[PDB]
């Protein structure tokens, strides 16, 4: 008749890892266009969705279960104990002044197996006049215009003004010529995801029409901070439409291709951001993360993806401002670059500063000795059955070796944990991320703009329109239950270590390049370890940790306490020291030559 719960009284020794996935068929092309038209049909549209939600256990959780907890509408973080061995940075400081402190937290720069270029490598080359930002911009523009990375069918960028990039590089070159560069980011090329505002480009979020209904008159908070440091905004990256996807498929501009294997997906939704950084075209990129959209493509393309704490970074000037799960984080080819870009874009909005009361941001002392005893004192939380729940055995073993290696060189202790109610976490997250997305686009869809969206988005919107208001309340009660679980886990361990994704980069079905696809079995394997950071606001970083049988990159996820970015950055720095990215992508471009 009904089920009952209680979260604070759950016996943790009786929690059982439920390992059934979300079953669904795999439709493509012509068989993908008609069934979407059935979902948009008046009568049978609701009947199909009501059956789908009733078969994957969503009606039982939402409408047949008495949840005793009160709704937690946004991540409510208690006061955290202060971190150990960090450098506190002022809450009211400029991005230039924070980069000066970040450089002090890095090991001494020593210009001495394949390796990506670092931001400090570009920065030293500019100051040694070995090259100039204008010359580096010409090389990038040449690599974009010859292979068509700003054009269909396989673009890194969907908005690119080469003449605008030259203007910034000319101003950056003149600053180095006069010997007064702005910061370490002066001349560094940063790509912006298409759901973040960056002048003079419009914002479409992967659509073809959003610029008509939503205009852009100023930069976003992150782009304004980057631009003030001297960074060169390259353009708007391709993405899965409106972030409603985890593969990167785009029926409008084409699917961005993985630099390791162009026949495979990059991961979503920051497809163009991760791919243009994995290919080495630019030093770093910015992307949004509502359901792993920063860490998922970072794992499948073999780069670093930092998902910061909710509210840590001002999202003003993006398509997901006002949401309860999304953040804006950096994507870079190394921990040092990811830590530098984070140092520039961080800072809460005025409203979030009051509503969330974040602790002053700190930086990790990446310079070990006198360090690496704080790393060894960290307790690593491992949910073994959750850890081993991967498609290929190579991923669980490659990440279990890092946990093994971290204990041999530093002394870290791996603690067996249990994360209860993972199925509830999926249900609570899908409705928490879809409801604000559909609400901010409903006036346009009602105006006839719904047809201009892709079939992959219209499939999600069809399911989103079936969510009632009472379902949202119940889901926020579940968000409190999972918050209490994770806050008690962080009373024992300091981080929760998992693989970032359950599978490596999947190949693109050729019938999916026509007008998208719908493969839940793949999107489920990709969002298995990332939802806890979005629903509960925790910071999570995806660090590469090697490759599998087919040489595809594997990433490890380090999820820490609220506002504990320095801990997840210092641990990932020790991880990448034991597992450096050594293989070169199939698609790669060596600028600075």
């Amino acid at each position: 008749y009904q089920v009952m719960k209680r979260a604070s009284e759950v016996d943790l020794s009786t929690v059982k890892y439920k390992a059934e996935t979300m079953k669904a068929p795999h439709l493509t092309g012509l068989s993908f266009k008609l069934f979407v038209n059935l979902l948009e049909a008046p009568l049978i549209g609701s009947l199909i969705v009501d059956y789908l939600k009733k078969d994957n256990g969503m009606t039982k959780i939402f409408r047949n279960t008495v949840i005793p907890e009160e709704p937690m509408f946004r991540p409510e973080f208690p006061s955290q104990e202060p971190e150990h061995d960090v450098v506190i940075v002022g809450e009211d400081e400029s991005p230039i002044d924070r980069l000066e402190t970040a450089l002090k937290c890095l090991p001494q720069y020593d210009p001495s197996s394949f390796r990506y270029w670092k931001i400090r490598d570009y920065a030293y080359a500019y100051r040694s006049k070995l090259t100039t930002p204008l010359q580096v911009a010409k090389r990038i523009i040449s690599i974009i215009e010859e292979f068509g990375y700003d054009k269909p069918p396989t673009p890194f960028l969907i908005r690119f003004d080469a003449n605008e990039v030259i203007k910034q590089a000319e101003a950056s070159t003149r600053r180095f010529e006069q010997g007064n560069p702005i910061s370490v980011l002066d001349g560094i090329f940063v790509t912006i995801k298409d759901d973040i505002d960056c002048l003079p480009h419009p914002t479409n979020g992967g659509t073809t029409w959003l610029h008509e209904d939503r205009s852009v008159e100023k930069d976003s908070a992150v782009v304004s901070k980057l631009r003030s440091c001297g960074a060169i905004l390259l353009g708007k990256a391709n993405m899965h439409e409106l972030g409603m996807g985890t593969t990167g498929n785009n029926s409008n501009y084409g699917t961005t291709r993985n630099p390791h294997d162009p026949k495979r997906y990059t991961g979503g939704s920051s497809s163009g951001s991760a791919a243009i950084v994995a290919a080495g075209l630019c030093s770093a990129a910015l992307g949004t993360d509502g359901g792993g959209a920063v860490r998922i493509p970072s794992a499948l393309c073999g780069i670093t993806g930092l998902k910061t704490t909710y509210g840590r970074t001002d999202m003003t000037g993006s398509l997901c401002e006002g949401g309860t799960v999304e953040i804006i984080g950096p994507l870079a080819s190394s921990l040092e670059d990811a830590f530098l870009v984070y140092a520039a874009i961080l800072g809460s909005s005025s409203a979030d500063r009051y509503n969330l009361k974040p602790s002053p941001p700190c930086f990790p002392k990446l310079l070990s000795h006198n360090g690496s005893n704080a790393i060894g004192s960290l307790r690593l939380g491992k949910y073994t059955k959750w850890f081993n729940d991967v498609s290929s055995s190579d991923i669980s073993d490659k990440c279990e070796d890092i946990l093994k290696l971290l204990s041999n060189n530093h002394g870290c202790k791996v603690v067996e944990i249990v994360v209860p109610e993972l199925e509830e976490m999926r249900a609570a997250h899908v409705i928490s991320i879809g409801s604000p997305t559909l609400s901010s686009l409903t006036p346009y869809c009602e105006a006839g703009k719904n047809s201009k969206l892709s079939y992959d988005t219209r499939t999600s919107f069809a399911i989103f329109r079936s969510f009632s208001a009472s379902d949202y309340i119940a889901a926020q009660c579940l968000r409190r239950r999972l918050m209490e679980y994770h806050l008690n886990i962080f009373k024992d361990v300091d981080v929760i270590v998992t693989p970032t994704t359950g599978m490596t980069a999947p190949v693109i079905p050729p019938d999916a390049l026509k007008n998208g696809e719908t493969n839940i079995q793949v999107t489920t394997d990709l969002m298995r370890f990332v939802l806890a950071a979005n629903l509960l606001g925790f910071p999570a970083i995806s660090v590469p940790v090697g490759y599998d049988k087919e040489g595809l990159p594997i990433g490890l996820q380090i999820m820490g306490r609220p506002w504990a970015e320095a801990t997840v950055l210092g641990l990932a720095a020790a991880v990448e020291e034991l597992a450096p990215v050594t293989k070169k992508p199939a698609i790669f471009y060596d600028i600075l030559n």
